[PDB]
């Protein structure tokens, strides 16, 4: 330790003096920021989440409360002329939160709703989930009040490019390298590359999701299914004593690219999906889906943008429930993958879920478990696998983006996927090692919250707390 | 011509009413946009409505008016820094650069405990229209840090200094962002960031301005609010009240900083006496006037010694002191009332007092020093108000100046800087006068500032494409 | 001193047939190097031949010359925009950075659909040598775009002038190069780029000229071209014509925009009597001479409804009108003319007309007006040719005054404006002068132009190492 | 051959004409820096070496002087505040010696005894040190006279953020890329990465020597000593017949990291190590240090900070010689490894190597071996290796790390292992080689020499000499 005494707060501490200093600490976040209700629930949240750390040494609270104010944020006016020839003016931000591990790394938002509160409660989080990768990522978020809902595709682009072009002052591949999000996807980002390029006279990774024709990498659109599927994989092998995916009855809800691809791999793990869901229902197959029924699945939800109802006109043995949940089916269920939506698993769900015999619970989606449904399950030593790891696959494959373009060289498709896998192999044995470490064994909701923040709170000090 | 008339939806005349209800949907805007920002709504809302006059004849001016209440850009920053005892200190810096149309962002640099975005975007969005009216190309623009100076010693101001301008120096310019002082900062801070950015820009440029005369720095810095002032009221009286002058005019001043002192210097020099100085224990009165002698003693009382006004009554056998009383209650005529103490420090009693011992005009020497009760009671008794945004903008003025003599890698004599002043102040009371009279309010000088700011910025805004 | 000698072939004096040869060799390698660039060929032609008898003192000068004649830079690049019907154009821009000798690049920016590179090199090569004339430390460039401006909405022009600064921002500069306006590219043009460069770049500075006076802007910039012209024939008249003056003298003016109609007012400041106006439709005549108040009215009829000249004559009792015939045409004395209006405007038969109607001297407001046979007669009968490489350099003179404000960010009034410009054209008056008769061509200002200009380049050139 | 008209030397030359043209370089050397003494006999001791090059072709001479001029050499004055609030002004300096085969590549040093003469004493072998990796890395050095002793860990910190304000002006990933030595340690390195973060906003390979978990590499802290004992290895199969480190009674002096790793290496080759040393004296074990053994003096003298004797209340077998080397130890000793510091094997001590049985020494140190000492070897037909190749796994290594951060992506301490393995095997190739074409054959010592300069020099007139 060569930064000790730069910190007022040193020291182990009682559970009582943390949550004392916790709510101190919350106090000062809000009279710096009165009214930004998101960023200041973030920050409550995951200082919550870091109690344990903090009893071992409070400098660690500190650091915490120095990480919370961002290294930069840019606000900057964008005026761009719609279809009928008016000026219009959004606002536009970048909030840089933290470039420790690396360049600052996060989407853009594209929606009305956006401020610089959200903005900073997402770039906040975004820095210990893009640790969790183990990825020399950085964190930050971005975007504009700018609704693409109702505009023309030439607006998009507009905007897209009057935006781009007081950005651009601002990132870089080694600086910060921004991502698409809600109202930033395939036509955003491809628009705001072209600009980003003709301006610097450059072609860079500085922004990922590019199409794999210029920039872009494979397995995009399976990485987060895939992701979450290889982190509960290696969570079973690590904390469940060499347990896998093999001969488990899988109960998947949802019928998106997450549900979707998290149902394949598991099926190359030898496990069984056994229902998807969607708002009208869910659908059951006693034996399972086939990979062939899942492909039959994708093209009806992708193409058809049918109902899930609609696969029983394709296999006879396929049952529909109208109105229910996935974890209400009437069978045994060795794992649950809440891949739908948020809070879509509560204690009756859970409660279920325990009585059925299932093992372990993988959240694709985010913040699929109520925190009453996590009681449950911590109850009966059911495993909850946190969803900033779970389906962290998506930023892990937006690092291998960056690195692919430092490297002026695509990857193959199993490349890119072996290396996916590592990834999620090194963040489950980090989360299990810290909950350990911390005397919370096997709590890996906990072990995730102190593994990111520690990578990033001991290399802040490495670096001399600038 | 008009090349950008497509580009705005609202457009054409429209009656006093529909102005009001457009003001109020232009500020329910605001409001959503950044509904936590009392003081930066309310500055919309104030310099909003007095353009009404303008919106009234095209309400394409609210539109850019709304426009130009966007910052082009802002920048907060974290600013890591170690106090004397060794232990790390994190603070919020800001640089709000809001407006580069007339010129590179133009505006000083606040350090207090109070600071945050919304005051930092009042007084920016302020700065605008306040360098527009200097005639110098000059944009607006408002920084500091919530760094509190108060208990810290010389060298952790030091330590903050260069740590904050470690990050500011990537964001300015000579020509694209030229800060300068304000409240906790001033010399000592300008010194220590003009150090930094040097080093670290490997250059020696006009990037700040408030310099000390020996690297860069302006004479007539220290003067140029108060003299600036007194030349304003000067021009408005010759112009506007027919040849009228400072010649035998009793000038009641409150406060008793450097713009009291220099515009009492000046009130002298000009024929003129001025007969109050005052503080926060009262004010102090001299039947006769001070004389340019006793105004010094009176400076080294307030600025050395950091003494209050009462203390001059030990060498002056003919002061009066009169405890916890504004000098508009001095018992004598007044023709000239400058006030340069505080904001709301001239009420609606006070006016009333003023109009009874023959006041004529207003001087503004601080920043909204007249309640609008008070304006109300002066354009009542026909007394001229010369608007504080106008009228105290001689500090600013000369900081272009400085701008101009980096520029120019040369250092102008005390007498060519204050000739420069002159006419500036000379060029800006005709300026006020005109818009006044052109949009038919005429002799209502806080209305012409307004609009002779505002429609500068707004016309070069329109002939830059509004970008 | 020659530190350069050693780098040049050709050297030393040479016969009036010898270099004859060498010119035509020299023609022949630009040619081989730009075959059908017909306009860049002839320009260079001509001011070869023009410099014949410097040719003839060393012939390095030759080697210099040709030297000249290869742009440092030269950048052309694709301008996708979007109109407001919403499809992608693709136009074609360009920037000629010919020679940085004396200064940054400077020179204008022509949009119209004739444009290629021939025609921006030609103007760009003689850009050099007028810049030069100017004394002013300028070099000398041309730049645009096949874009053309005419059925475009203001929308479109803004889009086009934002995609084309985009680039175009990358290789200019205060310090590098400094395009200005030209055909096509006014005002609005000028505005548009000026909001993009200032975008792009976060800064404000005099990286164009002719901009508005309330953002960086001069004062004189429409007058200066009408204004120098007089200015260079007032001196012409005093130093040639034993003391003769505009005093007295009808003046013949053709044209009817802004260079005429400024140029007739400089007339009437110096006591002569403007007396024609022209168009494309013909020629007006007032038998007694325009008043500044009738050539106000013409200002307005032709700049604000852009009517033909006959519309005059609905204004004034005396005005005559003539369709389909020029100015010189006009049946009266005349003492001066001033083509002001279009290349090859002033032919040989017009020439002899002017002669015996008594014209003492040409004064060029135009490019080329006076066709090679015209000259010949102007010579026989002594009636002193102005070149308008020197006499139209009003207005890039006055651009370099813009760039001179720029540089010290400090606006200058409309009078030191006017001050400066007329010392440059008596110098500009002066330095042809002398170097027609250092070269034993004494009276030829025609020729001391082209010397005057060279040379200052090729010495400071060699000064710099040839590079 | 393109250049050869730009020499004024060329051709073949006697033996004594190459003498005679050596002796006017240096005394051309001299007079340009006629007190730089340590970087005269730098330039003299490698001149010397170089004679068989420059008999085939003086032009080689004339290169070799080209070289020895550095392409820029930056120093300036560094301002701090210590923690008294004194302003203390250092000097400081960066020596950026030659950038023909990558960006200039060297360590900085924080010591009262620098001056520009060391630094480009070291600057300068430092070229040819590089050049052996066979990685595109140039040569380089730099410091201040800044003393580290007694100072604060803030001061420590004061002053490597001031030194780093100026220095990142000259550097960048593609341009110069600094690293440790005395006095820059990790606390160093972590500091100025923070200061040039800061101020670049930027995260890249421009320092190396970083820490792993933003931009270091595995095998850092042991490339140098491991590197030592796989070029042994490799001249013991090359040179001795099949021989190996196996059974071979290893003498090590030193008991930094070098020597504890190159311990570690022996053991894992079968070899024995039975002595360290220090200023204090040498210890020995009669039967060896085992690797535990080796765990426990590595935490003595890495966190305890002691001397070596007390490694004696640990082991009953050990012994401790006070104010003696390593050298004087009565027994056999098969492989002797100077691991220490400069001049600390003079020819008395050779004298005893030789007399107790060596067979073949590995410089780990820089210039360990006395002249003298290095000619008793010789007479004896004891092996020596040269420093300059290997002890440069080191480097070899910090052009890892140079390429993992241009690849952004952590190689496994496997991958990094084999790369450096593979490294240190085709060094040794090529100083055997090297010395058989230059018919020295067995001289590796020339042979190191020899292939260093002739990368470079052959690489400065492919680009023109410029
Ligand atoms: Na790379």
């Amino acid at each position: 330790d060569y930064t000790r005494s730069l910190f007022t707060l040193s020291g182990p501490a009682t559970a009582s003096e943390v949550e004392k200093h916790i709510q101190n600490a919350i106090e000062f976040v809000k009279r710096r920021d009165p009214d930004q209700v998101q960023f200041i629930q973030a920050f409550t949240e995951v200082a919550n989440g870091l109690a344990p750390v903090f009893q071992t040494d409070l400098k660690y609270l500190e650091i915490f409360l120095s990480l919370s104010e961002p290294e930069r944020v840019i606000t900057f006016k964008v005026p761009w002329v719609n279809d009928a020839g008016k000026l219009m003016i959004n606002r536009g931000f970048r909030v840089q939160f933290n470039s420790t591990l690396g360049p600052y790394k996060g989407g853009l938002r594209f929606h009305p709703s956006v401020n610089l509160s959200i903005l900073k409660f997402l770039g906040f989080e975004q820095i210990f989930k893009n640790s969790l990768t183990t990825l020399a990522m950085g964190g930050g978020k971005g975007g504009s009040d700018f609704d693409p809902k109702g505009k023309s595709d030439n607006e998009v682009r507009s905007f897209c490019q009057s935006f781009m072009t007081e950005l651009q002052r601002h990132i870089g591949p080694d600086t910060d390298v921004p991502a698409g999000d809600i109202g930033v996807g395939e036509r955003e980002i491809g628009f705001m590359y072209g600009q980003y390029k003709r301006l610097s006279n450059s072609s860079t990774g500085t922004l990922t999701g590019k199409d794999p024709k210029w920039g872009g990498s494979f397995i995009r659109p399976q990485a987060t299914g895939y992701g979450l599927v290889f982190f509960v994989q290696y969570i079973l092998n690590d904390l469940h004593n060499g347990d896998s995916f093999k001969g488990k009855r899988v109960a998947i809800s949802g019928s998106g690219n997450v549900a979707q691809y998290a149902a394949d791999k598991v099926i190359d793990f030898g496990g069984i999906p056994i229902t998807f869901s969607d708002s009208s229902g869910y659908i059951y197959e006693p034996n399972g889906f086939t990979k062939e029924m899942v492909t039959v699945l994708m093209e009806l939800k992708n193409i058809q943008r049918a109902r899930v109802s609609e696969f029983l006109k394709y296999s006879n043995t396929a049952k529909f429930f109208p109105n229910k949940k996935a974890w209400d089916v009437d069978t045994n269920v060795n794992v649950a993958l809440p891949c739908a939506c948020e809070n879509e698993l509560d204690k009756a769900d859970a409660e279920m879920l325990v009585k059925k015999g299932c093992i372990i619970v993988g959240e694709g989606a985010n913040m699929p478990t109520t925190p009453e449904a996590i009681s449950v399950f911590k109850a009966a030593k059911v495993t909850v696998c946190p969803g900033k790891a779970a389906n962290a696959g998506g930023v892990a494959v937006s690092g291998l983006e960056m690195s692919q373009n430092s490297q002026r060289e695509k990857w193959t498709s199993e490349k890119v996927l072996e290396k996916l896998q590592d990834i999620m192999k090194n963040m489950s044995k980090a989360c299990q090692e810290a909950a350990a470490k911390y005397n919370v064994h096997g709590d890996i909701i906990s072990g995730a919250n102190i593994a990111g923040f520690l990578k990033v709170a001991h290399s802040y000090c490495d670096q001399g707390c600038v």
